[PDB]
């Protein structure tokens, strides 16, 4: 119990780290305020922290972190006219103020995308003003992702600064930044999606779900570790992720640094893969710890049968300590199956706990729990088969064609959801195909299924804001590990009334082909989703031929003049073909 815990966080983290963390927290909490106001509040907070470090016996720096942030934050957000539904939260009292600030986070705010000015002007601005430029970048990226992982964003800002200092000073400006900027953008999107998955799992399913997930992941990653060390590590990791997902960025980063230090200080007791890159500094060290590859398998392990199935008092020990028994079973099973996906292990553990809860408090317990392992056969067979045929389809269809197939399939599964979110989710679902299908079958399943869970959680999050689909919210809320089997087993929504025909959405303009290739891809996919929504009963071949003709026509008479005639009467042929179907 350190007096003035703000001073403790300040001395543990550092001046620059504290500035970046408080700026990220302010930007995430308040996504509408201008950058200058956030800078002013950050400066006031850091000056106050400096003063209380100088004198920890101050009158009012004994205030708690949540209370201090709320009081120093909503004094400028009090403007009802300027913002609207933002000042109401702090009118109440703690801890409800922090909770209200938490639920008010907007996952998809109405914000313009990055403009990406010219390389030379950005590098000159970096040279003229470095810290302000990094602050602006952090503020923008935090606003566009309210649930991003703060220490990871610190590392990303470090890499951004390193790239600017290192390359743009050279003669070539756009030769190096653009690939680097693309790589960091992709990594940031992946990390944001993963952290949103973690936070959503935490908030919507309590302690046990995240604890089991992290136990399974760490056991898969660290086979050589004993169960006590694994339990300590998962407890600390769950504490860290709870702290970040609840807006306590300071202590979350401090705890993550402490956890990384503890892991790198006990390498022999967990894994040997950490030795190669524990030497690099704390941010990059934690970057290693986040994504260190699986440690080598120990030899001559027990076949899981002498204690979990053949035990004469298996669920006696289960009843003695339910959580401990489930943790032991999940850890042991994840030891022998590194190729198994994390969600698969969670489902198998759920099946095992259901079996023990169901059929050993009876006359013949062993007669039930002796053959529980055959129940695992379909649970592991179906996802492997699904991924196998999906990768076989992708390898022949190609990127854009797999995207088309996925959009068609998901729009047939649930057309109630709005077009843009479905387009983006299915675009990510097409991206995972190129991301993981190239891997061998040993590593094909884990990464693919994990990214599928991430994208499905993204769909659930973008759907909960405007719930319009019963089935989607139904199996986004009823279970987390069962989301992929739900969306895999969903059928065509026959009850849905086909959307009324609207020829305006098929109007064309030269901006289709005079703009970038990507925007053309999204526009064509959006038109595809709209047409599928209009006629869900249409077959794959009909849609494919129609859109091939669409692209052929668009390129054919946009590459030349006479756009007005194309639009006007080839729209008549468009509607005629739609009638002909
Ligand atoms: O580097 C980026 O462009 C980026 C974009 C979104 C989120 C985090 C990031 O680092
Ligand atoms: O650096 C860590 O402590 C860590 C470990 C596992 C997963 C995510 C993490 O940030
Ligand atoms: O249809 C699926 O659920 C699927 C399966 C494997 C890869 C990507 C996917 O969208």
């Amino acid at each position: 119990a350190h007096k003035s815990e703000v001073a403790h966080r300040f001395k543990d983290l550092g001046e620059e780290n504290f500035k970046a963390l408080v700026l990220i927290a302010f930007a995430q909490y308040l996504q509408q305020c201008p950058f200058e106001d956030h800078v002013k509040l950050v400066n006031e907070v850091t000056e106050f922290a400096k003063t209380c470090v100088a004198d920890e016996s101050a009158e009012n720096c004994d205030k708690s972190l949540h209370t201090l942030f709320g009081d120093k934050l909503c004094t400028v957000a009090t403007l009802r006219e300027t913002y609207g539904e933002m000042a109401d939260c702090c009118a109440k009292q703690e801890p409800e103020r922090n909770e209200c600030f938490l639920q008010h986070k907007d996952d998809n705010p109405n914000l313009p995308r990055l403009v990406r000015p010219e390389v030379d002007v950005m590098c000159t601005a970096f040279h003229d003003n470095e810290e302000t430029f990094l602050k602006k970048y952090l503020y923008e990226i935090a606003r566009r992702h309210p649930y991003f992982y703060a220490p990871e964003l610190l590392f990303f800002a470090k890499r951004y600064k390193a790239a600017f200092t290192e390359c743009c000073q050279a003669a070539d400006k756009a030769a190096c930044l653009l690939p680097k900027l693309d790589e960091l953008r992709d990594e940031g999107k992946a990390s944001s999606a993963k952290q949103r998955l973690k936070c959503a799992s935490l908030q919507k399913f309590g302690e046990r779900a995240f604890k089991a997930w992290a136990v399974a992941r760490l056991s898969q990653r660290f086979p050589k570790a004993e169960f006590a060390e694994v339990s300590k590590l998962v407890t600390d990791l769950t504490k860290v992720h709870t702290e970040c997902c609840h807006g306590d960025l300071l202590e979350c980063a401090d705890d993550r640094a402490d956890l990384a230090k503890y892991i790198c200080e006990n390498q022999d007791s967990i894994s040997s893969k950490l030795k190669e890159c524990c030497e690099k500094p704390l941010l990059e060290k934690s970057h290693c710890i986040a994504e260190v590859e699986n440690d080598e398998m120990p030899a001559d392990l027990p076949s899981l049968a002498a204690d979990f199935v053949e035990s004469k008092d298996v669920c006696k020990n289960y009843a003695e300590a339910k959580d401990v028994f489930l943790g032991m079973f999940l850890y042991e099973y994840a030891r022998r199956h590194p190729d198994y996906s994390v969600v698969l292990l969670l489902r198998l553990a759920k099946t095992y706990e259901t079996t023990l809860e169901k059929c050993c408090a009876a006359a013949d317990p062993h007669e039930c729990y002796a053959k529980v392992f055959d129940e695992f056969k379909p649970l592991v067979e179906e996802p492997q088969n699904l991924i196998k045929q999906n990768c076989e389809l992708f390898e022949q269809l190609g990127e854009y064609k797999f995207q088309n197939a996925l959009l068609v399939r998901y729009t047939k599964k649930v057309p109630q959801v709005s077009t843009p979110t479905l387009v983006e989710v299915s675009r990510n679902l097409g991206k995972v195909g190129s991301k993981c299908c190239k891997h061998p079958e040993a590593k094909r399943m884990p990464c693919a299924e994990d990214y599928l869970s991430v994208v499905l959680n993204q769909l659930c999050v973008l759907h909960e804001k405007t719930p319009v689909s019963d089935r989607v919210t139904k199996c986004c809320t009823e279970s987390l590990v069962n989301r992929r089997p739900c969306f895999s087993a969903l059928e065509v929504d026959e009850t849905y009334v086909p959307k009324e025909f609207n020829a305006e959405t098929f109007t064309f303009h030269a901006d289709i082909c005079t703009l970038s290739e990507k925007e053309r891809q999204i526009k064509k996919q959006t038109a595809l989703v709209e047409l599928v929504k209009h006629k869900p009963k249409a077959t794959k071949e009909q849609l494919k031929a129609v859109m091939d003709d669409f692209a052929a026509f668009v390129e054919k008479c946009c590459k030349a003049d006479d756009k007005e005639t194309c639009f006007a009467e080839e729209g008549k042929k468009l509607v005629a073909a739609s009638q002909a179907a």
